[PDB]
């Protein structure tokens, strides 16, 4: 899948 | 899925 | 699961 | 997230 | 993420 | 979490 958010 | 939420 | 977000 | 408040 | 605030 | 804000 895609990358997750920022932090 | 989306991986995580980042540091 | 995607990589985690950045920082 | 943010970081936290600096010192 | 992001910096935190200033201190 | 991203790094401390400055002081």
């Amino acid at each position: 899948g895609p990358p997750g958010p920022p932090g």
